[PDB]
């Protein structure tokens, strides 16, 4: 028999200067446990790589260095735009294989936002705590850890898909025929979850035929809401800025508004503060300001460094990712997202969101 | 050979108290010409019917009374909600057959917004000038008249489709089998226009299999814009209020924003003023206010009674209707809409929109 929740437990980074308290696992302890119990390999994937920025990050980097010295195959995937600290990394860990990934060389827009660890096809972590010192010590982060071998292997498959886009030599990022020969596989999705847990993936041109797009899954879970929608992301402006041009993408925006006005769903949005000079952010703010007073909608803003990307639907579905709900991310960036329906795990996630909502760092929206 | 523009000419109602001037045909003269040249029948369809409110409307009603007395079959279709003045109408014209229409008895939401005349399968008018004294004398209106027999017959087919929904006795508004036996036909659509002119129809459950939905046509013409979008409607709030519940429908709203931000289309919106107590209208206003200053978008408001529903795309497509661009109308109401691509007719429509844009009644948007 399979376990309920797939042996998944919540992990988060709560700095000392912040009032966030919980009995759950910390990202520091999580990475320590992943490295200690490692016997075959440790695969890590994120955007940037700079663990030495804080103390705990340096400690994790030292433990990983010891693991690589003992014979463990360490492979670290980071986007080619986080290539600044690369010369700093290889100088400290010559046995760790660092690989620059460019998942989109057609237009140079897609970015690698894996932000997950997998070890021995037995242990795994997935969240918004990248392999940096801030995401481990000073930046509040959220994610999930599991010692369930099948889930860890299904995440290792995503790591395999992402590794093939290395820049050096012909690979899936250079040749079309070699990229077409990528066994893009998945063992569990929304049509066949394991222990009430599955992985969604992004972007669309990297799914193959089996994997499920995170965009469609999130939009469906938002359109199928009946009771409550609780979102803690950075910002939900329907317009991003790619290069020097504004890009309009209101899919999640309009789905949430459809939930709020037509279906009257109690929605609470905890987002990061915005620049007063950005007219798009101010337009979004004053648009939601007239909707909070008309329908059952609440909005709070935070100013702290928080990478948390949490979605909770009807106290029955939970969705934790490393990408933010916007156009650029769900249209070009490549990432993996944890989705669960286990009532216990969703209840713990609801507890975390309730703690964050009434936190002192969550001031009410004022315009 | 077929004529260019399908013998169509612009018709409009410009009151004396307003500064609108044009050499085009007036709605009063248009109805006079339709009634005078009538030899077989005169079919009229609108929402409400109250011509005696003004002088010119009473004159048109008297001419129609004379036509009915001479033996012309006069049938007037009005929605069952405009049934107040019914006893006033039949008392003055006993020979005119007035019919109450309820196109939606399932939920009692759909309303008859035909707003067109057809005579002898030879002459026809279609616009936003209903069969009322205001739409002929005191309310600025817009529409098109044509003495082209095929176009008039294709509009008479729409009149036939709408007539079958009479309330008294079993008909297309009472029985399902009798409604299924409605020869819902059309001779021209966007895939086979005549002289660069075609009719779009609404709602979706009244199209059959041949007619084209006005919603899809308008959304496609807005998404396929490259140069300019000029809209003169009442309001473009993505939220209406049906009964005592708000209904969110941002399809046209989001298509226009997609045209403005992503494609940078120069868009000028001439809409009617809104209530300061309506939070949805204020939200829409302050949303567009931050977009006019960022992209090439301009907004002006008018306070006069104007039923004009004009859309102009790239100085190549023109769309004149009686319904307003919103959710309730294009989701439940039943109407017919004129669409043309003839460069001469679209140029005249652009002239009319330019005259209205710089008019004194068009004050710049201020918040
Ligand atoms: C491009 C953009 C578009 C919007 C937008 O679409 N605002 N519109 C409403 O918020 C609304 C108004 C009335 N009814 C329902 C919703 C907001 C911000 C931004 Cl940057």
């Amino acid at each position: 028999s399979v376990p309920a929740g797939a042996k998944c437990r919540l992990v988060e980074t709560l700095p000392e200067n912040m009032d966030f308290r919980s009995d759950h696992l910390t990202t520091f302890e999580c990475f320590n446990e992943i490295i200690t119990l490692a016997k075959k390999y440790i695969y890590i994937a994120s955007f940037c790589c700079n663990p030495l920025s804080t103390t705990r990050g340096a400690l994790i980097f030292d433990k990983l260095k010891e693991a690589s010295e003992k014979g463990i195959k360490i492979i670290v995937l980071l986007d080619e735009r986080g290539k600044r600290n690369l010369g700093e990394l290889q100088s400290h860990c010559p046995d760790i294989n660092f690989i620059t990934v460019n998942i989109d060389k057609k237009n140079n827009v897609g970015l690698l936002l894996g932000c997950f660890w997998v070890s021995d096809d037995e242990r795994c972590y997935v969240g918004n705590a990248s392999f940096t010192g801030g995401s481990i010590h000073t930046i509040k982060t959220l994610g999930v850890y599991s010692d369930y071998p099948p889930l860890a292997t299904d995440l290792r498959r995503r790591f395999d898909t992402f590794k093939a886009f290395n820049s050096a030599k012909n690979s899936a990022a250079n040749l079309a025929s070699a990229a077409a020969a990528l066994p893009v596989s998945t063992a569990y999705h929304i049509k066949n979850p394991i222990g009430g847990v599955f992985f969604t993936d992004s972007p669309e041109h990297l799914l193959g035929y089996s994997r499920d797009l995170d965009t469609d899954v999130v939009i469906d879970k938002l359109k199928s809401a009946k009771t409550s929608i609780d979102i803690e992301h950075l910002a939900i402006v329907p317009t991003t800025r790619v290069d020097g041009n504004s890009y309009y993408w209101p899919d999640i925006y309009n789905s949430i508004i459809e939930a709020a006005i037509n279906r009257g769903v109690k929605i609470r949005l905890l987002v990061g503060n915005w620049d007063k000079n950005d007219v798009y952010s101010m337009a979004t703010a004053r648009s939601l300001d007239a909707l909070c007073v008309q329908n059952d909608l609440s909005v709070k803003v935070f100013t702290i460094q928080n990478n948390t990307k949490l979605l909770i639907v009807d106290d029955e579905y939970v969705h934790i990712t490393s990408a933010n709900f916007d156009g650029t991310h769900y249209q070009n960036h490549g990432f993996v997202s944890f989705n669960s329906i286990d009532k216990q795990l969703v209840s713990e996630a609801k507890k975390i969101f309730e703690r964050d909502w009434v936190s002192s760092h969550s001031k009410s929206l004022k315009i």
